[PDB]
């Protein structure tokens, strides 16, 4: 009960349009089942903080899967969850390691709501959930429940030097001096940085960053809560340089 059926359907009300390749795949019942694997997701903090965690998770995943455009019906921030796999599937996304070795003939391109990528992410996730995602990465795009479990797993897991998205949005992250001079003050912008900052943050205005913010504001307005501070990353140095 971290979110109701009718709220879920209104948030994602164009995902089953004829133009959307993932039509029929994303369901309320499968999201609720995946959430049970991570009981602290959506239940941490006061009432306003729980609402902001739900709006931020669906804001970032909506951008990663959007089919919107500026004159779309009900505006561009009603078109999340239209896709479920990366458009260009040429690359294998292999970064060789003894810990998580790349399986022969397999490819670790983006799948599901968070567009999970690279062998080390499929590997760590599969270990945590007791699933064989390193040998069978397609499961993140073919099984309705596992697709959501992989996205929530990423949201909840720190990867040094990055904190978890969960910790940042619930107020459990405390920035160091190094973070402060890089412009990384706590808020929605730092979450964009964790997810894809190497390509999107610190260079000035960027259309992808604006689109992430638009979805988050719409969902916050639906729940009647304020946005918080520091929403963009136009002036933040990326993690890991
Ligand atoms: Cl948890």
């Amino acid at each position: 009960s971290i979110i109701s059926r009718s709220t879920f359907e209104e948030m994602l009300k164009h995902r089953n349009d004829a133009a959307c390749p993932a039509k029929g795949f994303y369901t309320y019942d499968a999201f609720i089942s995946a959430a049970k694997a991570f009981p602290a997701f959506g239940t941490t903090g006061d009432v306003d903080t729980c609402k902001r965690e739900i709006a931020a998770f669906f804001g970032q995943t909506s951008h990663a899967t959007t089919g919107g455009w500026p004159t779309a019906p009900d505006g561009p921030y009603a078109w999340g969850y239209c896709y479920k796999e990366e458009l260009n599937q040429a690359s294998s996304y292999c970064s060789p390691s003894p810990a998580y070795p790349c399986a022969p003939g397999k490819k670790y391109y983006g799948r599901g709501p968070i567009q999970l990528s690279w062998n080390y992410n499929y590997g760590q996730c599969g270990q945590a959930l007791g699933l064989d995602l390193l040998n069978n990465p397609d499961l993140v795009a073919t099984d309705r429940v596992i697709s959501f479990k992989a996205a929530i797993w990423f949201w909840m897991t720190p990867q040094f030097p990055k904190p978890s998205c969960h910790d940042v949005i619930t107020g459990q992250w405390s920035p160091t001096g190094h973070d402060i001079s890089a412009g990384r003050a706590p808020g929605y912008g730092v979450i964009t940085n964790i997810i894809n900052g190497g390509l999107e943050c610190g260079r000035g205005w960027d259309a992808r960053v604006e689109d992430r913010i638009g979805f988050y504001k719409r969902y916050c307005d639906m729940f009647a809560v304020g946005y918080g501070s520091n929403l963009d990353c136009y002036n933040q140095t990326p993690f890991g340089l």
